[PDB]
């Protein structure tokens, strides 16, 4: 019901593996005793926005937002009327200088990017309310590794945006000739001035996409 068919076709090889069944049991048990984000129907939103064949750009995240109403299955995104968190505000700030006509959309919902084939993938897909990293190393990492590996092996000329050391390690094995990799600091306030501000990843992405024979992302389409 909640897992997009084209993604299911290519990823379902994971589902019967011991780690996956165990993971499913862990999350189900957590939901019985705690509030877990995102809601069940939004754990796999990243599979719902575009066909797997139509992925053009991959932005790798770590943990889902752990505050009420924030996480909805796309890394960095928050649905209306939730205010964009500090990392997202910094993303928008960089966009405002990198993409000339980009102006703050007045909301944090990145669905418009996802629909264009910008994959917004967290490494860990659930979290206990108010407890950052609470579902770390429970099986999600292996599953999302499987996703990244599939894209690496089966797609062509993808642009991977790797922000922060965690994302960079996750993307370390990507074929740098088949795909394009851009790396910089995490857009969090604590690290944003260590490279993210002035990285110009968004304009650069579109240049690389043209070199891959592909039409650019409209970063304003939100
Ligand atoms: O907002 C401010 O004023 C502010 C000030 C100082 C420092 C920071 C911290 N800057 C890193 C923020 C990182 O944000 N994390 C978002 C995230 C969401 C997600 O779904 N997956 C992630 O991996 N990461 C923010």
């Amino acid at each position: 019901e909640f897992f997009g068919e084209s993604w299911k076709k290519h990823l379902s090889g994971e589902f019967g593996k011991p780690y996956f069944i165990k993971l499913m049991g862990f999350v189900a048990e957590e939901r019985k005793h705690y509030t877990v984000y995102p809601p069940p129907h939004q754990v796999f939103t990243w599979t719902q926005m575009c066909d797997i064949k139509d992925v053009k750009v991959v932005i790798l995240g770590q943990d889902p937002y752990h505050g009420p109403n924030q996480a909805h299955g796309l890394c960095f995104s928050v649905q209306r009327p939730v205010p964009p968190p500090p990392s997202l505000e910094n993303i928008y700030k960089e966009l405002s200088t990198d993409i000339e006509d980009f102006v703050h959309p007045g909301h944090g919902d990145l669905s418009g990017w996802a629909k264009q084939g910008v994959l917004l993938l967290n490494a860990v897909l659930t979290v206990r309310a108010h407890q950052a990293n609470s579902h770390k190393e429970r099986g999600w990492e292996q599953f999302t590794d499987a996703v990244v590996s599939w894209l690496n092996q089966n797609s062509n000329g993808l642009v991977f945006l790797l922000w922060g050391s965690y994302a960079q390690k996750k993307g370390s094995a990507i074929d740098r000739k088949r795909h394009h990799v851009l790396q910089t600091a995490h857009p969090s306030p604590l690290s944003v001035y260590r490279g993210f501000f002035g990285c110009r990843h968004f304009s650069k992405t579109n240049e690389l996409l043209q070199k891959s024979g592909k039409k650019p992302i409209d970063w304003k389409e939100l």
